């Protein structure tokens, strides 16, 4: 419930429903996130603490446990398709 909460506060901006608005390539559903290796919380916690490209940093923004529960927030939805 928190994930999805962060999520909404956070992400939806860019990520709503599981899209990338900005980059076309790199959405939140199953195709994309597999092709990139994004298939652990680790893998999406490491990606979201340090940002890549056009995408913020939020290591700084959100704690530890925040970025922990979006990741499996996310982690959940992408593996079942949004
Ligand atoms: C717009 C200002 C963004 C917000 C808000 C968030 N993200 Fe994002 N994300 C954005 C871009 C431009 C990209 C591509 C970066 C690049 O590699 O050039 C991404 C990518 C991701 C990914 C990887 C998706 C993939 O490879 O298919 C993940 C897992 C991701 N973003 C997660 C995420 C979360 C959980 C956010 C809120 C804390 C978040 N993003 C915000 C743009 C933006
Ligand atoms: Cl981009
Ligand atoms: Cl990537
Ligand atoms: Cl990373
Ligand atoms: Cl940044
Ligand atoms: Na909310
Ligand atoms: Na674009
Ligand atoms: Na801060």
């Amino acid at each position: 419930d928190q994930g999805a909460q962060i999520f909404e506060a956070h992400c939806a901006g860019c990520h709503l429903n599981g899209g990338n608005i900005v980059r076309r390539g790199k959405n939140l559903k199953k195709r994309a996130m597999a092709k990139n290796g994004y298939t652990s919380v680790e893998a999406i916690a490491n990606q979201v603490t340090q940002g890549k490209g056009n995408m913020s940093a939020y290591g700084d923004k959100l704690s530890s446990e925040e970025i922990q529960a979006v990741s499996q927030y996310v982690l959940q939805q992408s593996q079942t398709d949004w």
